[PDB]
């Protein structure tokens, strides 16, 4: 289905398709803003609310293809013939996968902190567990909320991040959807080979691209290019926006 978007014409005009920039689970179009706000400069750019998240529509399915589908239908609602993806975690799945659902609306593609492979495991439950706990007090701004969350998270950053969807007293985000398909988020249908270049950024201080599924990767992406951020974590474009930056521009320019 159609997705819920922000569109940013190019400030210059340089010939170069559009971008579409694609978060991960718990997060909202704003969350790659950071990287649209500097690749808008020569690109006209489309950063879309995944279903379930944000003001996007809700659907109880939750699954790579139909994520991939909602990219091709959000492309024809834009009339946008083909796209240059940039996709964090659940977001990056969600192009990968649309590598085998429509690959000519596809020019280039990023991938970030995040491998084409059923990780699993459960990442979230302490996450699912805080944003319940707010749901059930009576905490109505952010602030209340964060109160609640930090006793059962550590990390502040990834509190703030949630935050972000948390407006009006609710939640952007579809909890018990995203509770109940997570197997298939954190899951993974493997594609066949895209025989493209594609840019994959691991954070350096993180385990969602280690070795062991570099074999994996490869067989999805056998022209996948590496570039680890050193010292940073998994949203790694808001701990070191610059240097994620400077990987996918050097990759966009393909010198």
């Amino acid at each position: 289905m159609k997705l819920n978007i922000r569109a940013q014409t190019a400030q210059n005009q340089h010939n170069n398709s559009p971008i579409v920039l694609v978060h991960g689970l718990f997060g909202s179009l704003d969350n790659l803003g950071v990287l649209a706000r500097d690749l808008v400069n020569d690109h006209n750019i489309i950063q879309v609310d995944v279903r379930n998240h944000g003001l996007s529509p809700r659907e109880p399915v939750m699954n790579y293809p139909a994520m991939a589908q909602d990219l091709v239908d959000t492309l024809d609602a834009l009339q946008i013939d083909k796209a240059t993806f940039i996709g964090h975690s659940m977001g990056g799945k969600a192009v990968m996968a649309l590598t085998a659902l429509a690959p000519d609306r596809i020019d280039k593609l990023v991938a970030i902190d995040i491998a084409p492979v059923d990780y699993h495991v459960r990442r979230h439950d302490e996450i699912f567990a805080a944003i319940n706990a707010v749901s059930e007090s009576d905490a109505q701004t952010r602030q209340q909320a964060a109160a609640i969350m930090r006793q059962h998270l550590n990390e502040e950053g990834v509190i703030q991040f949630l935050l972000k969807s948390f407006v009006d007293g609710e939640w952007r985000f579809n909890v018990p959807v995203l509770w109940d398909q997570y197997p298939h988020i954190v899951g993974w249908e493997k594609i066949p080979a895209w025989d493209h270049p594609a840019l994959f950024i691991p954070g350096g201080n993180s385990p969602y691209v280690s070795e062991q599924y570099r074999d994996d990767l490869l067989a999805q992406f056998p022209q996948a290019r590496a570039h680890v951020i050193a010292g940073a974590g998994h949203w790694v474009h808001a701990e070191k926006p610059d240097a994620v930056l400077r990987a996918i521009r050097r990759y966009l320019n393909d010198h």
